[PDB]
C-alpha cells in the first residue's frame, strides 16, 4: 500500500518531483504526464503518458503533483485536474491567490476532491512562518527576504539593454539590513535598504561598458531602485559559474513583549537546488493532502490549514516520543 | 471574549498576563495562586485562590498552566483538565508520552481539550524539526539552545553536597553551528555542540570548593559538556545573573536526489525567554479556543494544530495578507 503519486508537466520541477518521490519509501510514481510527442522522446522511461490520456488514470492516481511546464496550463489546466483528482500545485502569484483558491474550491468540491494550492516554500513555507511569527509575537514586524536568486524577469530585461550579448541577475538581501532586523530594534526598510542587485554581463565586441553599466542601473521598474551592481565576464564564465539554480531568503519576526523586552524569530533556507527543493516540499505535501482525502476532507486548502504531523509518514505515537 | 485562567504567577503566569494584554480577543479571567489562602501578596483582585478554581466553572475558556515544574503539572494537570480546557508546557521530552497518555484519558472523559507541551522547545523547535524532517528526508537534524539557563540543571547544581544557591548556562559552540549550516552533514558529539558554564555560590561552611566540582562529574547534566564553574556570592548572582534571555537554532542539513545541498534553519534570540513563552501559551490558547467549539476533544501536541489556528484573522484575510 504506497501513495500512488501522478506528475503533470515534465520540466525542472516535475524531474525533481521524480526525484524526490524515490526519497520517500511510503510513496510510489504512476504516471508523468507531457504534452511532448511520446514517440520521440522515450523508450524505457515507462513512466511518460500523454497528456490526452490522463483522465483515463482517475482510478490510479491519489494525488496528482501539478508541475506545469513552463507553458500556459501553469494557470488554467491545474481546474481542470481538480475537477478528477485530488491536487497540489505551486501557484505563485500571490496577488492572484485569493482568485486561485476560489475557482479551485468550487471545482474540487464539485468533483468531491481536495486541491492544495500555492504550497513550496514562497508561497508555502515562507507564507507559515510569516503567519506563525505575528501570531505569537502580534506585536512587531515581520521581514521576508529572498536570498540570493536569479529573477528570470531582470534577466531578460538585461539582455534588451544595448551592448549586452548575454547576462544573469541576482537579487541578494543586503546583511546590514539582516542585521537590524535580527536585533531587537524594530524598524521598516526602505525597498532599497533590503535588496541590492547584482548583474553578470557579456558583453559585444566594443559595447561601452560604462555605457551598459548606467542603462542596466538606471532601468526603471527592474534596477532603478535599487543598488544595482555590474560585472563584467566572458561567455566561459557565464556557463560556468551561473547556471542560476540556487535560492534562498529570511522570514524575520521582530517584536516585543509587554514591557519591550526584544523577541526575534527567524526561519530561512539556502538552496542549491531551488527546483529540487520545491519539488520536495510538493511531495512532502502530497503525503498531506493524501491522508486528508482519505479523511473525506473537500475543497480547496493552504499550507495554513495543514497541521505538520500530516506531512510525516510516522505515526503520531512515534512523532510524540521522538521529536516533541 | 475568549476568558483565560491563568494557573500559577511565576515568571510565565506574569508572562502571561501581559501577552493577554496584547491580544484584543481576549479576558484575563483571573489568576490562581497556590499562596496561602489567609493572606495572598496582596489579595487584589486579579490573583485568586487555587481553592476556588472550581467556582470558575463555565467562566474560563482555557486555563493556561503556568506551573514551570513539570513533576508538579503530572498530578496538577489531570485535575485540572477533568473540569477545564487547558494549554501547558510540560518540558520533560523523556515523559511527555505518559504526561499526553494520561491528560487525554482526562480530557477526554471530561469532554475537554488539553494541550501538552507547547512553548519553544517543546513547541516551536518541535514544529520544525518535523518540518526539516518531513521535507527533507534524507539529512540530518541538529538542535542547539542559545546562551540561556538550562533551569534543571540549575536545580541539579543546587543539589550538590555544599551549593547554597547557583545557576547554569548552556551555549552553543560557534564551530557546531557554521559546520551545521554549511550543508555537509555530519553527526555531533554532545561535547560538540555546546559548553556550559556555571556560577555557584558556596554553601561555605568551609565546604570544599574542588568538590563542589561534582557538577563536572554530574551523570547527563554535565561530564558530557565542557564545563566552566565559578564561584560567586549570593550578591553577585542576584545582580549580574537574571538568566532570562535565551533562544536556539533547528538546523536540517540535507540533500535532494543528486547531491544538492538545502539547509533549513529557524531559530529564536529572545531576551526574555519566559515572556516569549508566555506569548506561544496564549497564541495556542486561541487554537484550542477554537478546537474545542469545533468539538475536538482529548490531548493535542503542536504537530496536530494548524497554523491557521493561531491567528484571529479570517481564512481569506490570512491567504490575502501572508500566502
Ligand atoms: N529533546 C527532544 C528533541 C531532541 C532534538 C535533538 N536530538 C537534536 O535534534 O539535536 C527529544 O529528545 O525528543
Amino acid at each position: 500500500s504506497k501513495i500512488r503519486i501522478g506528475i503533470v508537466g515534465y520540466g525542472n520541477i516535475g524531474k525533481g518531483v521524480e526525484k524526490a518521490i524515490k526519497q520517500n519509501d511510503d510513496m510510489e510514481l504512476e504516471a508523468i504526464f507531457t504534452r511532448r510527442d511520446i514517440n520521440k522522446v522515450d523508450s524505457n522511461n515507462s513512466k511518460l503518458v500523454h497528456i490526452s490520456r490522463l483522465e483515463l488514470y482517475k482510478d490510479t492516481v491519489d494525488v496528482m503533483i501539478l508541475c506545469g511546464g513552463s507553458a500556459t496550463d501553469l494557470v488554467e489546466q491545474g481546474p481542470m485536474i481538480a475537477s478528477q483528482f485530488n491536487t497540489v500545485d505551486s501557484f505563485d502569484n500571490h496577488g492572484r491567490i485569493p482568485q486561485h483558491f476560489e475557482r479551485m474550491d468550487e471545482i474540487s468540491k464539485k468533483a468531491g476532491n481536495i486541491s492544495l494550492i500555492s504550497t513550496g516554500w514562497d508561497p508555502g513555507l515562507f507564507s507559515l512562518n510569516r503567519l506563525l511569527g505575528e501570531s505569537i509575537l502580534p506585536k512587531g514586524k515581520t521581514h521576508t527576504f529572498w536570498g540570493k536568486g536569479v529573477s528570470l524577469g531582470h534577466s531578460d530585461a538585461i539582455r534588451r539593454v544595448q551592448g549586452v550579448k548575454n547576462g544573469i541577475q541576482y537579487i541578494i538581501p543586503i546583511k546590514g539590513a539582516l542585521d537590524k532586523a535580527r536585533s531587537g530594534e524594530q524598524c521598516d526598510f526602505t525597498t532599497r535598504e533590503k535588496h541590492e542587485m547584482v548583474c553578470y554581463v557579456v558583453p559585444e565586441e566594443n559595447a561601452d561598458l560604462k555605457k551598459i553599466e548606467q542603462d542596466i542601473k538606471t532601468m526603471p521598474d527592474y534596477f532603478a531602485d535599487y543598488n544595482t551592481t555590474v560585472h563584467f565576464i566572458t561567455e566561459e564564465e557565464l556557463k560556468l559559474n551561473h547556471a542560476g539554480l540556487s535560492n534562498g531568503g529570511f522570514v524575520i519576526r521582530s517584536g516585543n513583549t509587554q514591557g519591550g523586552a526584544k523577541q526575534v524569530m527567524e526561519f530561512n533556507l539556502n538552496l542549491e537546488s531551488s527546483a529540487e527543493f520545491t519539488s520536495s516540499v510538493l511531495v512532502a505535501y502530497s503525503r498531506a493532502i493524501y491522508k486528508l482525502s482519505k479523511e473525506g476532507k473537500k475543497g480547496a486548502v493552504t499550507v495554513l490549514d495543514i497541521p505538520f504531523s500530516y506531512l510525516s509518514p510516522k505515526t503520531p505515537e512515534e512523532l510524540r516520543k521522538e521529536l516533541l
